[PDB]
């Protein structure tokens, strides 16, 4: 984009995203779009699930990028790829829990999560198959910088979405990134618009090249 | 710490959080090895709230701001700088003059964050019109319209130097401010019996600033 623009993949674009995605994703979003599509300024709204659809619907927002499946209503939705999850504890804890890591040995009100708000948790609990909620602490984290930094301390172990692992959200903080236990975790990546919008080829070019980073 | 001693609940501002707490834990881990710390990020005033109800034990806040006649002390200094994309970095001259600037080109985080306060106090911000009303919700989402090409914005030192602005193609520019900075202070109620475990505290974030 640019400050002044002149003269479909052009003009502006309002999009709205995640807490758990829009640190990490949309970093190598702009810089794509930088370059393949110059003249599409991009204004970015970062507010959690239910604000983001709300927002959408009031007409402030153009289109989201969120974590599926959430209750959308009757909006419009595309899923353009899927996000591992992993596990990460400190190197303290590392002899202090066996890899692979499961469960019931562990030591409960040591599973950190997120607020009720952020879709991330009811995902992780979901996709990695975590029922005896026992394990999770009751102190709940408000976003995942602290929470990752709350594992760093030791004080337990967190489900991290990958794409937060690769734009290097555990650096520096001395952490091993565990497969999760049981089952095969991750979360769907989708694009979500309303179904009135005549900028239906606009959105899907960008949820072409956001399946492109994934 | 595992699963100067025992727990402690600290309360961060998202302008600072993700930066500087990265450095303060493993700090903690070695030089106390059993101090646990809870941290919950939050705005300055919902900070404000849950310390005086005591669901926080210390803050760490972006003064100068009304603390409830809390006990404070400022631990360090956090330089603010201006970015810009590289491919408008050539269409703006340094040093920065602000009605050199095309109109509505500074983007400013919201309100409820005291970055947007201290930034156009400390750098000296005041053509209004300058400011694009399109306000930003979050630090990271603020650099990456900027990193699209929209405009500029003022960033704490502590994140660039925590590396925010990599592999964005982003320009630092110093701004027009001979104080162009911010305290970085740590808040405790005067009641807690704990101020011998505060103080120490202060002086690790000290030397990190």
């Amino acid at each position: 984009g640019a400050m002044e623009l002149g003269s479909s993949m052009q003009g502006q674009l309002k999009l709205g995203c995640i807490p758990t995605i829009a640190p990490f994703l949309l970093c190598d979003l702009v810089q794509e779009i930088n370059q393949r599509f110059p003249q599409l300024n991009l204004l970015l709204r970062e507010d959690t699930t239910t604000n983001l659809l709300t927002a959408l619907r009031h007409g402030e927002l153009d289109v989201l990028i969120l974590a599926l499946p959430v209750e959308i209503d009757g909006m419009e939705s595309r899923v353009v790829g899927q996000d591992p999850f992993k596990m990460v504890i400190s190197r303290h804890q590392a002899g202090a829990i066996k890899v692979p890591i499961k469960y019931d040995d562990l030591p409960d009100e040591s599973v950190f999560l997120l607020e009720k708000g952020h879709c991330l948790t009811e995902h992780a609990v979901s996709a990695c198959k975590l029922t005896d909620k026992e394990k999770i602490n009751p102190f709940s984290a408000t976003s995942l910088h602290t929470l990752v930094q709350m594992v760093a301390n030791g004080l337990g172990t967190t489900f991290i979405p990958q794409m937060a692992i690769d734009h290097g959200l555990l650096d520096n903080q001395n952490l091993v990134v565990i497969e999760p236990p049981g089952q095969q975790a991750y979360r769907d990546i989708g694009l979500v618009w309303r179904p009135s919008s005549s900028r239906s080829k606009t959105f899907n070019q960008l949820a072409e090249v956001v399946s492109e980073l994934l």
